[PDB]
């Protein structure tokens, strides 16, 4: 068995092994990549995903999000609150301003601490979930709006036809905004490239240990736990790499730059937070080793984690037993 101690595994294609995604992803699993739930693929230095980023400031950030914790340092929730449109110059002037901008630091590590010891104490702003894309058209490799659909994936492996679009997803965070713990929708793979400014550390638990990070977040959490069967899918829950050492959960970290490919794997859970102003996109992607983990995934029918148009058809082809009740959580 290939990585049986499911580390994070990291790639470096060469330009002729860059052109071929599917072929790509499968090779990193024949090496034992999705054990750990996340990859890095460093591109061929060949490679670039658009030729500057010199004109992007006039992107409008429609409704910035300000992330608000709650509970204590390592163990906390938070909740978004809806701020004033703002365009990318403007938050990018914002995030360098005196009250958001990252504190001096020594390395990677000392600014770890510095956010699990401070994070609750403050309410960065994150430009999340913005349809878009930022790779030039001419950008013929990897490039994450010209990937095969979901859509066509299950027709191809599975024949039925469905509706439903796939498209790119950007981010411009800033120091301290953060990604609560979860799984993709529909235990999907997700690939995140860093288009550019400061680094993003992940965290993350391989797939085969999910079930003892839902079990712990149940214990911490147990409000949230009876009010929704699967209230990780409300992306909301944080818990710091401490607590989970103390509590013997399985994980890995690592620590992305710009220029560099993340991979997540299904029902691999991750979490993490920006060191400074940055400029991300990412996109769910399938194969046909996610069927599987398609027809299993959990889901939240209490209505909180409310979800795009496109996994309606997931859920009715791949889980019709549970179609009725989790539409009725859409409705
Ligand atoms: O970068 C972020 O805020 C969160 N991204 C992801 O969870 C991802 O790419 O799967
Ligand atoms: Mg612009
Ligand atoms: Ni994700
Ligand atoms: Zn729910």
């Amino acid at each position: 068995a290939q990585n049986p101690n499911c580390n994070i595994m990291i790639f470096h294609p060469t330009k002729e092994e860059f052109n071929d995604f599917d072929k790509y992803i499968a090779y990193m699993e024949s090496q034992g990549a999705h054990r750990a739930g996340l990859a890095k693929i460093i591109p061929p230095k060949e490679w670039k995903a658009r030729e500057t980023y010199d004109n992007i400031s006039e992107i409008l950030i429609a409704t910035p999000l300000q992330q608000v914790a709650s509970g204590r340092a390592g163990v906390f929730t938070q909740y978004h609150k809806k701020k004033k449109a703002m365009t990318v110059g403007e938050y990018r002037h914002l995030a360098n301003s005196k009250k958001y901008q990252t504190p001096p630091h020594q390395n990677f590590e000392d600014l770890e601490r510095k956010y699990w010891k401070n994070r609750i104490y403050n309410s960065p702003i994150y430009g999340a979930d913005i349809s878009g894309s930022l790779f030039d058209e001419n950008t013929k490799q990897w490039n994450l709006g010209h990937l095969g659909t979901i859509q066509d994936l299950l027709e191809k492996e599975c024949g039925v036809v469905i509706e439903g679009v796939n498209t790119p997803y950007l981010y411009f965070g800033m120091w301290k905004t953060t990604f609560a713990w979860h799984t993709e929708d529909m235990d999907l793979y997700s690939i995140n490239y860093l288009h550019l400014g400061e680094p993003k550390t992940w965290y993350v638990v391989p797939p085969e240990h999910g079930q003892r990070l839902e079990r712990l977040a149940r214990e911490l959490f147990p409000g949230s736990s009876r009010g929704c069967g699967a209230f990780l899918r409300h992306k909301v829950a944080l818990i710091s790499p401490t607590v989970l050492k103390e509590n013997g959960i399985p994980f890995n970290r690592i620590t992305q730059e710009a220029g560099e490919f993340m991979v997540t794997f299904p029902y691999g859970y991750h979490a993490g937070f920006n060191h400074g102003f940055n400029c991300a996109e990412a996109i769910n992607f399938a194969t046909p080793r996610w069927i599987d983990y398609g027809k299993m995934a959990s889901q939240c029918s209490c209505g909180e984690a409310r979800v795009t148009f496109s996994m309606d058809a997931f859920v009715r082809i791949l889980q019709p037993e549970r179609y009725d009740l989790w539409k009725r959580g859409q409705d």
